[PDB]
C-alpha cells in the first residue's frame, strides 16, 4: 500500500484523515501533532506522501515542516487548509456572536471580550 | 465566584494555550471539546457563562451549527475562534512547491484522487 | 491609517475625556457631536469606522435612535457609552444590535479592544 | 468563472478528444496548437488560465520547452499529456514544475480535478 504521513494540529481532524485514508486502502504510517517529531521520525518510516496542516504552529510551523519533509525524505507534500470563506462568516453572522478572536489570542483581548460579552447579555436581558 | 467558560476547539495547541490563559486570568474552564456534538450535550450540566467556539470544526456539527445550538439550548453568548490564514502564509508555502492544497473538511473522494496523482507525478520526476 | 472614531455625547467634559483617551491610543477622532441629528448628517461625509454613542442622549434624537440610524444608514458599528440603569432603554438599544456597552469612566484598554473587535467583526461579516 | 484552456497537441485524435472532454465539462477552449513556437506566440494574447501540453511535440520547440515558455511567459499552470516514458525528457520536465502529468487515455474526471486543483493552487499562491 502507498504510505502516508499526517501532520495535523487538530485532534479529531488528524483522526478523521486517518480513518478516511484507511477506508480507501491506504497505510497511514505516522500521525503527528507537531513538526519537529514528524521530520525526525519520517526518514525511518519512509512514507510515499506527507499531508501537512498549513496552519501548524510551534517550534516548526506548517510551511517549514513541509519544506524539511520535502528536502529530507524527498516527499511530495499536500497542504491541508481551512475552508474559511466569506460564506461561512455569512452563516456565522446569523447566530449573532459577540465577535471573533483570531489565533493566537492575546490574554488581555480574551479577558476583555469574555467580560464585555457576559456584560452585554446581562444588560440586554 | 469564577465565570465559567466552555471551549469548543479541535486544535491541541490552541486548546492547551487557552486553558492556561483562562485559568491564569481567573476563569473556571468547564470543559474543552474537540467536537460540537459533545459540547452541545454536556453544556446544560456544566452551566457555562460563555462559549468559545472555533469556527472550523470537524464532526457532525460544524462550528456555526455548534454555536447556534449553544446559543439556543443553553442560552450562551458566543465568541468564535478563527484562523489567521493570510496571503503571506501562502507566499511562504509557494517556496515549498507543494502538489496542492485541500480545504478542511476534505471529501475522501478528493483526498484519494490527489494522493495518487501526486505520487505518480513524483515517480516521473526526480 | 488608524481607525476613524465619531463621538456622540452630551456631556462636554466626558466627550473631552473620551477624545483624550482615543487620541492617546492613536485613533483619529473625526467628529464630536452633542445632538444626534447633526451626527447623522455629517456621518457619510467624514466616513468613520465606528461610532461611540451615549445611550442617555436626549433632545431631537435620543442615543438609541441616533445609533439606529448610524448603524443602518452608514453601516457603522456601535458601542454605547453608558451611565444609568434604565432597563427600558437597554431593551430599545438591543434592537440596533450594538457591539457592546462601555460604562463611564471608560478604561482606555477596554476602549481599545472593543474598537478593534467591533471593526474586525464588521470586516469579516461583510 | 470556468477557466480558459489552451491545448497544445499534435496527435489529432487526442486533440479532438480533449477539446470535447473540456467543453462537456463547461470549459471554454481558447486555442488548439500543432506546434509550440506558434503556441508561445499566440498565448500571451489569448490570455489562458491553464495549458494542456503534450510532452512530445514536433517542431522547433518540443513539449517541455513549449510548456516552460508558456508557464514562465503567461504565468500559467501547465498539465502535461503523456504516453511516452522517456527518462530524461521527464527530468527536464521537472524543471518546468508542471501541476502534473495525465497519461493517455485521459479520464474526463481526472482532467476536471487536475484543472480545478491547478487553478486553485495558483489562485491561493497569488
Amino acid at each position: 500500500l502507498p504510505g502516508v504521513l499526517i501532520v495535523e494540529d487538530g485532534r479529531l481532524a488528524a483522526a478523521t484523515l486517518r480513518i478516511q485514508l484507511e477506508s480507501l486502502g491506504y497505510d497511514v504510517l505516522g500521525v503527528f501533532d507537531n513538526g519537529e517529531e514528524a521530520v525526525r521520525c519520517a526518514p525511518d518510516l519512509r512514507p510515499d506522501i506527507a499531508l501537512v496542516d498549513i496552519m501548524l504552529c510551534g517550534a516548526l510551523d506548517g510551511v517549514e515542516t513541509a519544506a524539511r519533509l520535502a528536502a529530507g525524505c524527498n516527499l511530495p507534500i499536500i497542504f491541508i487548509t481551512s475552508s474559511q470563506d466569506v460564506e461561512t462568516f455569512q452563516r456565522a453572522k446569523r447566530v449573532n456572536p459577540f465577535g471573533y478572536l483570531a489565533k493566537p489570542v492575546a490574554a488581555d483581548t480574551l479577558h476583555r471580550s469574555i467580560e464585555m460579552a457576559i456584560h452585554k447579555k446581562k444588560l440586554e436581558e
